[PDB]
């Protein structure tokens, strides 16, 4: 039949062709002899121009004017800025089309029904560490907004050629310490240790808890970081409880309200910004299952196990899903009683079909990498885990970056 | 060139150089990844078969000998008369052994080395496959105390029908469309179902109805057998402290034998070749039974805990699934019947990748079917990264016979 991906949904019997892989410039890490897709990891005016103006084509595509005077006017504006300069520089509307594509496009991204939603606030004119935070505190505010999130991201200025990069050094606008202690263990989040290090490097005064809020380690160009403190009424936590176990509150476990991410690199037609910290609001696996269960996170399994008197000496007693269902329900009812918005696996899953279903029909498919869109816990209760998925690299798009350190 | 293969939780780092040994292209390609498909979209025998000798010299520490020569020139000179080859016995059994090793969606490979090998090759009817089933059951049953084993039927020829197994397992419950398009029974199984009946079969009007088998000759439409009950062992579901769960009268049969697949060795192909072990848990209590397109009974196990369906948000889905499958362990347990649960077996899968790390350097693993269909995470293997690829000797999927 049709020379593309044939793509089914295994509970529904449905089938669609992916087309839109088509428009792939970039490769994965995949060849025919093996896959890869389990791994979490994977300039020359000539290649700048290209992806320049396959960028260009896109935003005049996405506002109906391709091939107006317009488009190929903005084309030969690009080419000589870049033949003069040896980069360019995006309109405001181009960046806000950007910015949204490059959410859109990825392909580990379970929220992307929301997609079209997302503020985008300008901050190419950032030109030191003090108003990066400025805008970041700005930024938190905003999208926090008491607990009714709102999707954000504010861009910093691009990589410029012989320059250094606007860089945020924590992979989090918000994210508690790890303080590696005498025995080896560790207080607070293990994830965090190096970074809470290079704060305390850098001047900062180390707490003491399992849940401290790290400061921002900040860096405009050819400057060494400087650190800045969260003001702490801009930073809103949800005190964990559970509806009907009581004792889950005298377990001391919250976690912020906010999920922001600020250590990847956002690329727009060849233009790099490595510093453009985006947000929108949790899932509520990402906390219930991943950071407090994963063995090397907060490891609390056993923690709760024991407190619902569980037989932690067999694996048959299925003990370890028993508490993670409970961590998990008293997260969303956590947030639920704090009203902060967070969606729960089931409806963000359901959603995400909805989102296939739409870019079908707008775009001929949906780069999407099952292995991360389908939830830690109850996979195949979830719609998702039923349908098959075609994974590529589209761009715009958010790219990892190695740590500037 | 070699990948690079980490572990997140251990913080450790291998590098697969088996995949080098790959000679069969999986579905993807440096432009798109489509590892999450189920299904794919006399020279050449000669340099399988060789390669597969070359293989069981090696495996029994005899490369280079006499033996492995002599072998080999044997190989060589069937195919130059006839086009193709016969293996011994002994080669067939190191086949189906290395097949099962190779197989990347089977978690339970550490048992790999285990293996009871039926020799079938000498079947020349359905009637005498139907006898050879019958022996494989009992055998893999064991009145409980279940043992791996896999029972090979003549191997492919040209110009002449294959044996198959219409069946995809030798053991499965009845799937039966009713009026209002509705299904009784396993809604995965209405078409074999179906056959049965058109060829014959007095269906029955149960909920877990074993199905006969339909066995196929060269050549000759396929007959229909059934399985004397006696040999069909089945375990009655109940739960460890919620008493109405018996009630909903659900069962499960001990044996899990797919019988659809190809068996490939030295280029020969085995199109009836059915092999068994013991279920993992959860692919009972979570795929078969809570499935939407399967028995679907989490909403029903959900209102008898009296959870609020109203609402995703309260996991009433999450918490009945996990009853259910407690329920399967808990009852299989105490029918005394081999099964794991899904925590066991992926910690079993970990010793055996390293087991396979100092022992061919790698591993080939499907990602996707190795992490449970629950509590993912919160077994090792999510954490684990994995190359995925195709080594021979190997099973391979192959179109239904109708
Ligand atoms: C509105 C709510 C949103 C929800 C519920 C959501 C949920 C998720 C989840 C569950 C993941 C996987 C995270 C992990 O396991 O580490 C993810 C990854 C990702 N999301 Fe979204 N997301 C949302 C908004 C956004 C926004 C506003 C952007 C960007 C504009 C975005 C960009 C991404 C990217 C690039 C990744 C992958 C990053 C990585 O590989 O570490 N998301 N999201
Ligand atoms: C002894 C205990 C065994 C256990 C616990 C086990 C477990 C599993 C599981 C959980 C899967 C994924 C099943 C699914 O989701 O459909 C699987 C697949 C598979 N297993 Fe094993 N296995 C065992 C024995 C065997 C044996 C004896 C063979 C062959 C000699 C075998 C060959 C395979 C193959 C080829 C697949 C993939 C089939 C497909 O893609 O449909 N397994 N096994
Ligand atoms: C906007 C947004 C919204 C939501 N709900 N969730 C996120 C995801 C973000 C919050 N939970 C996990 C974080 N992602 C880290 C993934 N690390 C991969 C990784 C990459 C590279 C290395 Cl070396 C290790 C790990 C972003
Ligand atoms: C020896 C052994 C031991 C254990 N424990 N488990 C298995 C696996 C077997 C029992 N439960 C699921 C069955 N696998 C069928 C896979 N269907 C995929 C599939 C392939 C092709 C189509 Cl058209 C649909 C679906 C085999
Ligand atoms: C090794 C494996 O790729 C790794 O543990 C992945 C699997 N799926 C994931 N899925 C999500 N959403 N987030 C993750 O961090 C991961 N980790
Ligand atoms: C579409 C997707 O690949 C499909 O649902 C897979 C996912 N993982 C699986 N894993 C196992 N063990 N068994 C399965 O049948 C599946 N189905
Ligand atoms: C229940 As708590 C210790
Ligand atoms: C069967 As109802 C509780
Ligand atoms: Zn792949």
């Amino acid at each position: 039949g049709p020379k593309f991906p044939r793509v089914k949904n295994w509970e529904l019997g449905s089938i669609t062709y992916d087309t839109l892989c088509a428009q792939s410039q970039q490769d994965g890490p995949c060849t025919p002899r093996r896959c890869l897709g389990s791994l979490v990891l994977p300039p020359p005016a000539e290649q700048l121009l290209s992806q320049a103006r396959d960028f260009i084509n896109q935003y005049y595509s996405s506002i109906k004017r391709s091939g107006s005077q317009a488009h190929e006017e903005r084309l030969q504006e690009v080419e000589a800025e870049v033949a003069s300069t040896g980069t360019y520089h995006l309109r405001e509307s181009e960046l806000v089309f950007g910015a949204k594509q490059a959410w859109r496009n990825a392909p580990r991204c379970v929220g992307r029904i929301q997609w079209g939603k997302l503020q985008v606030f300008d901050a190419r004119d950032c030109s030191s560490a003090q108003e990066m935070f400025t805008y970041i505190c700005n930024h938190i505010k905003y999208a926090t907004n008491r607990g009714n999130l709102r999707s954000a991201i504010t861009v910093f200025p691009q990589r410029a050629p012989g320059r250094g990069d606007f860089r945020i050094w924590n992979s989090q606008l918000v994210r508690y310490a790890g303080y590696r202690q005498q025995d080896g263990s560790v207080r607070g989040d293990p994830a965090n240790v190096e970074i809470t290090e290079l704060c305390i490097q850098h001047g900062w005064t180390p707490g003491n808890g399992r849940f401290d809020v790290l400061p921002l380690l900040l860096q405009a160009p050819d400057e060494a970081p400087e650190l800045f403190v969260l003001p702490p009424e801009l930073v809103l936590e949800v005190p964990l409880e559970h509806p009907t176990l009581e004792w889950f509150a005298a377990l001391g476990l919250r976690w912020y309200a906010l999920p922001a991410v600020s250590n990847m690199l956002l690329e727009i037609g060849g233009l790099e910004f490595s510093a453009a910290p985006f947000s929108g609001w949790y899932m509520s696996t990402e906390i219930g299952t991943r950071n407090l269960c994963d063995p090397h996170r907060y490891n609390i399994l056993e923690d709760v196990a024991v407190c619902m008197d569980l037989d932690t000496r067999t694996t048959s007693s299925l003990w370890k899903d028993k508490a993670a269902v409970e961590i998990n329900l008293a997260v969303l009812h956590s947030f639920q009683l704090a009203k902060v918005t967070i969606v729960d696996h089931h409806a963000a899953t359901v959603s995400f079909m909805k989102h296939l279903d739409n870019e079908q029909k707008a775009r001929g498919g949906c780069p999407a990498d099952w292995a991360w869109i389908v939830p830690p816990i109850s996979g195949s209760l979830t719609p998702v885990f039923h349908q098959e998925m075609v994974n590529y690299i589209l761009s715009p798009a958010f790219r990892y970056q190695p740590d500037p350190w």
